[PDB]
C-alpha cells in the first residue's frame, strides 16, 4: 500500500519530528579527535566504526578513548563497532613490483610459496592454498578489485593453473583476488582477527562487523573467538559474496544482524543483482527482527566534493525505503573533506525518505507472516504496535534490560518513536543500530529495582515529552515484563 | 466465514468445555420453592425472572427470598429480574360477559367510560382514551391476542369509532387490544409499574425487564421511576411492537440491553418479518456491546410434553447463531410439568450450537466496524481478544468492578471462557445476562484491597484451573486497570 | 459480514423482485388433479415430487401425466422427481397384531424367518439378516420411528439377540427399525427400487431422490440401476443416518446433489445435532456447486391448520440463511388441507429471508476457498459474478446446454437473477432445483444453432426485461462457451 | 507485500522471459545514421526522442527518415517523439562576454531591452518581462543551471531589481535563469514551439514531450498548437518545477502522460525531495492509467565511460520499482561513446528489477482504489488481469485499435506479457511508452475487417507462441469489443 500512500504525499509538507534510521560513521584522520567526534555526534552519528583493516591497536585505542570522551561531554551514548580485516586472498609480489597483463596472453597462477617473492606476468603467486581444488576449468579469477579477469583453462599441475588473460590490466604487488563461481573455504577468522577480537573484548566494544561471512558455522567461530567475556557483544555479519547470499537464512538465524556490503558484493556480482540482493537481505532481516546495515558507496563523491551526486542521494533514500535500520559512511568520514556535512546530509535524506515511507505496510506485511500460534512475546509486541495505529498513540515506551523487547517492538514498525528505558548502558549503545528507538538509561543500583515499573515508565514518558513527541492528552503505549505486559497510557 | 467453518465440523466431535449462552427462567407455582429453584440452578438457570403481570408483592417477595436461599445453598450468584406488567390497552366488560362478533357486522368502539360495564357486540369500551385521535380510517384494531380484527371505517363522534368486523371471533371481558399501524402514546410506565419498580429497588433486584418500550424517551421514565437508589439497576427494554423496532437505535443507546419479544412482535408483524427483526436487533446489540435476550415461544410445547418439536430446537440453536447472549423460558418453567428437563435441554441445544458457531466471525465483524482512532478501553479489549486468537489462549481473566470491561471483552467474542474477577456481588449477578463470562467474587472487606492486583489475578486463574479451562503451560490473557492494562500469562 | 449487513436492514423496506429459493411439492390426493397442480404451480412449485413409498405405477403415471399437462397449460417447465422407497429394516408380524413392551423386561429379537408371522413381546422377527454381526452388546435398537428403544445385552445365539426394553411402548406389525450406532450394510437399491427406477427412466423423470444413501459406492449402484438410457437423470442423495453424514464428502463428490432429510436423521441423531448437520451438509454442497434440499417437517402443522407455528416459520427462513437451494413440502401438499396456501406462505418466507441474506458473504467465502490455479470454467464464472457486484449489474445471462455453467454461476451467488438460456427442455426442468436461476428454452432445431450466440443472448435479455429485472441503461453480465467467455452488456 | 515477495527471491534464478519497461533514446550525431539506429533498436530502443532545443528542421527530418528506414529494415515499429525547446528565461549579453559575480556584491537585474547587449557584473538584462511583478523581496534568482544564486533585496524601479550575490560564480552570455519561489507565467509554448509542433504534425510524429508544463490550462495550449490534424498525437507533459508538481493532478487529467525531469526539478528542489516527487508522480500516473517516464541523469557517466556507477544502476532499477513505464537516455545516446552498450545495460537493469518486482502489489493497490460501481471497461480489464493471476495465464491478447484498452489492461499490471493486436500502425508506435505491451499490426486493408475477431485473436496467440510466452496447454486471456468481452483460451 506504498502506492496508495504516495498519492496523498506532498513534498512541501513538513517532515516527521524524528529520524528513525541510524547513521554509522567510520573514524579516521579526518575524525579521530574529540572535537571532530563531537561534530560527528551533533551531525547525526549513532555508531563509530573502527576499520581494523588499517591502523594499529594504539591507533584504535585513541578512537575508543576519544569516542567515549566526546560522548560523555555531550551526554549521549555512542556505539563502538569493530570491523575486522578478515580472511583474504592476495597475489604475491612481482619482479619490478609490476606485471603488465594483456588480452589473449597465457599466464600461470601458482600456490607454490617459492614464487611469493618472484612473480612475473607469465607466472605468479596466489596465497590461497586451496585454489586449485576449488576451481574448475572455465571459472574466472578476479584480481585487483575485479578489474583484471583471468579464465582458468586447465590444471598445469597440482599447484599451478593455466589461465587466459581476458582483458588488459596492469597489477601491482599483493592485490586482492576473488573467486566469483567458487566456494572459498578460508577459515571464519584470520590470525590477525583473533588478536583484534580479543582486544575488542578487553576494550568493551559493543559489536563486531565480521568480514566475509560465508556460512552459518562461521558465525559460531567468531563467537568462540570472542570468548566467554565477549558473550554480550553483537555479531553483525558482513555479506560480501554469493555464499553469504545463498546461505543468508541460516546466517541470519545465528547472527545478531547483517551488513549488506554492496561494493564487495559488486566485485563478484553484477551491480543490478546486488541492488536486488540488498532488497532480499534487508527484508529477510526485517522479518527476523534483526538490525540490517546498508554499507559502502553511499555518498562516496562527497569525500572530496561539497555535494554528492543525485544518484547517490536516491541510493540513500532507497536504502531507507528498502527497510534498512542503518546507513553507513566509510571514506566520507574517515578521510573525507566534509565529515560533518556528509553526516548532516545523510540524516536529511533519511528523514525525507522516512516521511514518505508508509510504516503500516511494514507492520502489516510482517504481522501476516507470523505463524499462529504466536508466542507471548511476539503477540504482545505486535499487538502493542497495532494499538499505536488504532489509538494514534504518539509514542511507545518499552522497558528492556537486554534490548530484546525493544528490537521486537521496532521490528513491527510503529509510526511513532520508541523510547526504550533500560538498566544497562551497553543496551543504550547496542540499540543505536536499531531503527526508530531512542534509549534512556535507568541506574537501578542508584535509584532502585523499580519493581512496580512506575519510575522507569515515568522516565520514558518524560523523555518523550522533552522531545515534543507527546503532550497532555496524547496516548502512549507502554510495554514491559521479556515483554508480556502492555498499557495504553493517557499522558498528563 | 461461518461457511468455511461449517466445512470443518463433525457432529461426532465432543462439544466445547463451557457454555457461553445464558438461560433465564420465569418463576411460578411449579418453581417457586427452594428445592425447585435449586433444581433449576443445577439444570442451567442463571437468571430468575419474576413476571409482575401476575401475583402480589408478597408472592414476589417469596420468589426473591427463595432464589437467594437456593443460590446460597449451592454457593452461586443468581440474577433476579423484575419484568413489568407495563401499560395496557384493554376492552371493557360485556353484558353476559361475552360478545359474539361476526364477519361483515358493524360495531362501535368507544372511549366513553359509561360503557365500561355495559358492553355489547354492537358497542363496547376500550380504555385507551387517545384511541380516536391516534387511529385513522382504514387502520385495524386487534383484540384478544390479535385473533379478532376490526377495521376502522369512520369517526362516529369524538369518542366513538365505527368499525367493520373482518373475522368471526367471540371475545370475553377485559381483553387486550393492539394498534398495529398506530403509535401508542401511553406513558412509559403505569402507576402499578411505578409502585412495582420502587418495590424492586427496596428489594434489590439486579435488572428490570421493562415492558412495551417504544421510544428512547421512555427509557428515561423507567430510570426516573427507579430513582436515585436504583441507579445501578440494569434496564432491559422489551421490544414488542413496530415502534420499538423503528426506534431501535436510540432505544439501545439509552438502555442497558434488549429483549426481543417474538410473540408480541408477531401480533402486528408477519412471523417471517419477526425472524428478520430478531436478526437485526441481536446484531445491533452485539455491536453496541449490550446484552440481548431471545424470549417468548422458545420451547413452548415442552410446557406439557416431555420433548419439544424439532422446529423449536432449531429456533433455540438459531437464536445462539444470531448472536443472542440469553435465551428465555416463560411458561415452560413458570407452570410447566418438566421445568428441570426443559432447562437442561435448552442448555444442551445452546452448547451444541456454540460448538458450531465461529466466534472469530463475530470478533472480526465487530472489530472492522470500529472507528479509528479508537479509545483506550476499546483498543485494549479488542487487542486482548485478538491476542487470545493469536496465542490460542485457553482463558481470559478480566478485573472489573462494575462489570463494564467484562461486557466490553465479551462483546468481541473470544473463543475461550472469560473469567471476571469482581469485588461486587451485584456485578456477579448482573453479568449473568452476558454470554461467555463467569464471575468470581473477591471479598475486599475480608481479603484486602489488592492494590497490586495479584490476588484477584490469581483467583481468576485458579477458578479457570478448577473448571479445567487451563492447565500448566497454557496461555491466559489478563486484563485490568476502566481496563487499560493487558498481560499474556503462562499458566503455572 | 452477515452481522454488518443486519445492521443496515429494515423490515419495512420492500422485498427483492425475485425469489431465489426453489419449492418442491409432494403430490398426493390433495394435489394430483390438473387443476390442483395448476394451483400449486401458480402458488410457487418448481418441482413435483412423487413418493414411491406409496402408490402404484398407475397412480404415479397419473401424477406424471397431470404435471406435464398442468405445466403445458400454464406454459412453464416443471421438474419431476422420483423419490424411492429404498431399503428398509422392519419387524415381523405379532400374535394379535400387537406387542406391549415394558421398561425393564427382557425380549429376544431374531433374524430367523420362522418367527416372521408369530412374534410376541418376548420374541419377534427383524428382517435384517445381518443384524447380529453388525450389532455389539450395549448398542441400541430403535423401533417405530425411534419411540421404542431396546438395548442389546448379548448374543443368545447366531440369529438371536437378548435385549432390555429401556422404555414402555406398544408396537404393531411391520414397524421400521433403526440402528443408530451401527453401519447398516443393506444394498443401495431394493428389488422394488430397480423396478421403480426403470419405470422412471421409461417415463422421462428429471431426477431421483435416492433414499438412505450411506456411502459413495452406493451412488454408482443407483446409476447402474438407471441404465445407459438414464445417464442424464440427476441423482440426489437422501442423507438419513450417521453413515451418510460421516461419508458426506465422497457422497457429494459422486452425487448430483443432496437432500437433508431432517426427520429421518432425527430418528437416530439428537435434534440439536441434526440442526448442525443441516448447516454442514448445506455449506459443503454450496462449496461443491451442487444443489441441496432442506426436507421434511418444514411447515408440518399447516397440513391441517390454516397457519403454521412461529418456530416452523423460523425453520424455513433459517434453511435459506444456511444456503439451501430448495425447501420441500411432504404431507402439507400431498394430503394437506391447505396446499395452495402452504406453498404461497413458503414462498413468502423464502423471499423475506432472501431480502435479509447478504449474498456477497457467500460469494466471497466460496471464492476464497478456491485453489489457485483455478481452471478456466471456475475463473470465468467467479469473475462474471464478481463483475456483477463491481458494476452493480441487474441480471446475468448464461448460455448453458447441459446446465453445468448455470449451476457453476449460481454457486457464486450473484445478488441479481440468473437467466439461463438453454437448448434443452430437460435442462430447464433440472435447473428448477438450483437457486437463483430461471430458464429459457431455445429450440435450436427450429431456430438454428445460433453459432454467434446473438439470438440466445437476446432471448436472455428479453426475458430479463419482461420480468422487470433490467431496463434501458442497466448492465447485464453474459456468459457462454462449458463457459469460457464473458461480456458486460449495456441493455438497450 | 513486496516485503513477502522479497523473501522468496534468489538472484541466481533466471530472469523473466520478457522485459516490460520501455527504453527511450535521444538521437544525436552519435546515433542519427540508419546503422547506428539499427544498433539502438537491437540494443533495446523502443522510442526515438528528438530534442528540438538543438538542430534544424532539416536535421530532425533526417532523424525521422532514418528512424523509419532502420525500423523498416528490422521489421519493427518505433515511436518518434518531439521534445519541445519550450519557453525560456535567459540573461542578456555581457561586455567582454563575461561577468565575474562575487559573494556580498550588489548587482542590478533589469528587464529593460536597452541592456540586452551591454550587460556588466553591476547591471544586466533578463528577458522575462514579468520578472519584477512576479518576484518579491527575499526571493532567489538562479542563473546558469542554478550555480549562481542571487537574492532580491528591493525594486530599484519598475524594470530593475536590486540583488545580493549570495555566492561567487562567473557567468557568460545568454545563461538560463530559474525562479524557484515564483510562478513563471510565460506562455505554454514559444513561437518556435508553435512552428516546431506544426512541423511535427506534418511529419507525423507519434508524441510530443512538452517542456516546462506548469498548469492544466497549458496542456490545452499545446493541443491547440497541434491543431485539428494533430488530434491523435499524444501529449506528454514534462514536469520540471515546483508548479508542475503542485498542479500535478489537473495536469495528469488533461495530458496523455508525464515525464519526471529529475535534473530540472533539482535546480530549485532539494535532491531528496525530487526522489520523493518521483515516487508521487509515478504512482499518480499508474493510478491514472497513463504512461510515465523517468528521465535525465539516468546512466549519465556512461556517456564517456564504458560502465556506470553503482548508484546510477540502483537509480534505474528503482525507477522500475517505483512503477515507471519508461526510462530515458539523453546525452548517453545523443553524443555518447557507448550508445549500444548503455541501452543494452539499461535493458539488463530493467529486466533484473522486473524479476524482483511483485506485479500483484500494483494490481491489488490499483484495484482497491477503484470506485464502486465501476464502468464496464474498467471492470472487464481489471477482471481479465485478475483471471491471469487466478489461472496463472502466460499471456494476454488485447484487441485495441486506438490503444486505449491496451493501456487500460497494462494499468492493472498482469504478471505476463500483453499482446495488443491493432489495425493502426500509429497505435503500435504509441504503445511503445506503455510497459508490458507488445503490438502486432493486423493489416485490415490487406487481410479484411475480421468482424468475428478470430484472425486478430489468432495473430495475437501466434505472436505469443513465436516469442515462447505460451505453448500447448497454457492459458491465454483474450479481451476485445471499448473492450467489454473476455475469453480464457486454452492454447492449442
Ligand atoms: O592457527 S593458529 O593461529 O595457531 C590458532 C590459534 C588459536 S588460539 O590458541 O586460541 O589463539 C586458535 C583457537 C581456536 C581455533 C579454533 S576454535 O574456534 O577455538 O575451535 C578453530 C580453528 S580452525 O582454523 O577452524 O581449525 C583454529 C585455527 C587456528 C588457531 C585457533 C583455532
Ligand atoms: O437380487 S435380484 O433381485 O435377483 C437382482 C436383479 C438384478 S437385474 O436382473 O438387473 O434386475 C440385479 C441387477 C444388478 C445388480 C447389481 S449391479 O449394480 O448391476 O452390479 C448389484 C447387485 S448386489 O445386490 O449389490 O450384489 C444386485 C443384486 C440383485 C439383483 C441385481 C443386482
Amino acid at each position: 500500500s506504498q502506492l496508495a500512500h504516495n498519492l496523498t504525499l506532498s513534498i512541501f509538507d513538513p517532515v516527521a519530528n524524528y529520524r528513525a534510521a541510524r547513521i554509522i560513521c567510520t573514524i579516521g584522520p579526518s575524525t579521530q579527535s574529540v572535537e571532530a567526534l563531537k561534530g560527528l555526534i551533533q551531525s547525526g552519528m549513532s555508531v563509530a566504526r573502527m576499520n581494523f583493516s588499517h591502523g594499529s591497536h594504539e591507533y584504535h585505542q585513541t578512537t575508543i578513548n576519544n569516542v567515549r570522551q566526546a560522548a560523555a561531554e555531550l551526554g549521549v551514548n555512542i556505539a563502538i563497532a569493530l570491523d575486522t580485516k578478515g580472511p583474504e586472498i592476495r597475489t604475491g609480489q612481482f619482479v619490478g613490483g609490476d606485471a603488465v597483463m594483456e588480452r589473449g596472453a597465457t599466464c600461470y597462477v601458482t600456490t607454490d610459496p617459492a614464487f611469493a617473492d618472484k612473480g612475473t606476468k607469465d607466472k605468479f603467486y596466489i596465497d590461497y592454498q586451496n585454489l586449485s581444488k576449488v576451481v574448475r576449468p572455465g571459472n574466472y579469477i578476479y584480481i585487483d578489485d575485479g578489474i583484471l579477469i583471468l579464465q582458468v583453462q586447465s590444471h598445469e599441475d597440482e599447484q599451478t593453473l593455466e589461465c587466459t588473460v581476458t582483458n588488459s590490466h596492469t597489477i601491482s604487488d599483493r592485490r586482492g583476488v576473488n573467486l566469483p563461481g567458487c566456494d572459498v573455504d578460508l577459515p571464519a577468522v584470520s590470525a590477525k582477527d583473533r588478536v583484534d577480537l580479543q582486544f575488542g573484548v578487553e576494550q568493551g566494544v559493543d559489536m563486531i562487523f565480521a568480514s566475509f561471512i560465508r556460512s552459518a558455522e562461521q558465525v559460531g567461530d567468531v563467537r568462540k573467538a570472542l570468548g566467554p567475556k565477549g558473550r554480550d557483544i553483537m555479531i553483525i555479519c558482513k555479506i560480501e559474496n554469493h555464499q553469504g547470499v545463498q546461505n543468508i537464512d541460516s546466517i541470519i538465524e545465528e547472527s545478531d544482524g547483517i551488513m549488506v556490503a554492496r561494493g564487495d558484493l559488486g566485485v563478484e556480482i553484477p551491480a543490478e543483482k546486488v541492488v536486488v540482493a540488498q532488497k532480499i537481505l534487508i527484508s529477510k532481516c526485517n522479518v527476523a527482527g534483526k538490525p540490517v546495515i546498508c554499507a559502502t558507496q553511499m555518498l562516496e563523491s562527497m569525500t572530496y566534493n561539497p555535494r554528492p551526486t543525485r544518484a547517490e542521494v536516491s541510493d540513500v533514500a532507497n536504502a531507507v525505503f528498502n527497510g534498512a535500520d542503518c546507513v553507513m559512511l566509510s571514506g566520507e568520514t574517515a578521510k573525507g573533506k566534509y565529515p560533518n556535512e556528509v553526516v548532516q546530509y545523510m540524516a536529511r535524506i533519511c528523514l525525507e525518505a522516512q516521511s514518505a515511507l508508509n510504516e503500516y505496510v511494514f507492520f502489516n506485511s510482517i504481522k501476516k507472516l507470523q505463524h499462529i500460534p504466536m508466542s507471548a512475546d511476539e503477540a504482545v509486541c505486535s499487538s502493542a504496535v497495532n494499538s499505536v495505529y488504532e489509538t494514534k498513540a504518539k509514542a511507545m515506551v518499552v522497558l528492556s534490560n537486554t534490548g530484546r523487547s525493544a528490537r521486537l517492538v521496532a521490528k513491527y514498525r510503529p509510526n511513532c518513536p520508541i523510547v526504550c528505558v533500560t538498566t544497562r548502558l551497553q543496551t543504550c549503545r547496542q540499540l543505536n543500530i536499531t531503527q526508530g528507538v531512542e534509549s534512556v538509561f535507568f541506574d537501578a543500583d542508584k535509584l532502585g529495582h523499580d519493581e512496580g515499573k512506575e519510575h522507569r515508565v515515568a522516565a520514558g514518558v518524560e523523555f518523550a515529552k522533552s522531545k515534543g513527541y507527546v503532550q497532555t492528552g496524547d496516548y502512549c503505549v507502554v510495554i514491559h515484563a521479556y515483554a508480556n505486559q502492555t498499557r495504553i497510557l493517557l499522558v498528563e
